[PDB]
DNA sequence: GAATCCCCTAGCTTTAGCTATGGGGAGTATGTCAA
DNA sequence: GAATCCCCTAGCTTTAGCTATGGGGAGTATGTCAA
């Protein structure tokens, strides 16, 4: 992981050649420090659960007690919101029917936002350069 | 620094480095029908709410770097851009209608980028931790 | 082979000509070779 | 105010609880404050 490679490594599917991937960050109802201990361990499993079914990629993921980040390679045409709406979505009904705490406590686990920031191994002003030096 | 955007739910910065080329890879994209290609790309972004960045052609591909909303799906940015640019640069210079069977391709490549590139951002994830 | 060539459906915009984590295929053809 | 709180429809997955370039709102209440 320390040592991963960001150099670029394409992909495809049947009309696509891509490289997309996401820096996304969610937290759970009022921001409740919820995502500890079995919870924690839990969420990491479905959503790589989710990743594995989804053909996403998980390359970081770690979850911080109020918060959980994840960086995910995904298919642009597939969606990231429909990994992350299914990452949500599943760890939410799971989750909280593993543990009750989760159910009483809260109306919901999430919330109904989240913070998606695209990324590449190069930075942004690097690609804009290169995108107006084309001629 | 990064601007965040956000629709009702998402707050979000997705950039997108985009390209594709004319079909058989022709050097159309030249002169009047490069001009009309960035307008009417132009005109979709607006009307998308996608904001480029940067767009530049070269003579057979064009290279679009776009914040696109995750929600709305960059493919339908794309598909609009391509589909419409096809129908409106046909109809405007002939020679792309009848020497083509299409002006485009079913293909584009796509890549991601953020201000802060990957390394920083693993960097920051594995400091908060 | 595939993104790129040929062919297909279904869904949508542009009602033509493009997507879909969409499918099938070969041989100088109505036909490409790489950003 | 908003992403985050409250409320709503409706599309899809998990048939509950998340979305949608989705919409409406205000003030201790079922009720948050930032990664
Ligand atoms: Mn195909
Ligand atoms: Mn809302
Ligand atoms: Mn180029």
């Amino acid at each position: 992981s320390a040592m991963a490679s960001n150099a670029v490594l394409y992909k495809s599917n049947h009309n696509v050649v891509y490289s997309c991937k996401y820096h996304i960050v969610w937290c759970p109802k009022y921001r409740r420090k919820v995502l500890v201990g079995a919870v924690e361990m839990r969420l990491k499993e479905i959503i790589q659960e989710v990743a594995k079914e989804l053909r996403v990629e998980i390359i970081e993921m770690q979850t911080d007690k109020d918060h959980i980040h994840i960086l995910a390679d995904i298919d642009p045409s597939f969606g990231v919101m429909k990994f992350i709406k299914t990452a949500k979505g599943r760890s939410s009904r799971i989750l909280r029917q593993e543990f009750n705490h989760l159910k009483t406590k809260l109306p919901t686990l999430w919330t109904n936002s989240c913070f998606i920031s695209t990324v590449g191994g190069a930075p942004l002003n690097v690609v804009k350069q290169y995108i107006e030096n084309q001629q």
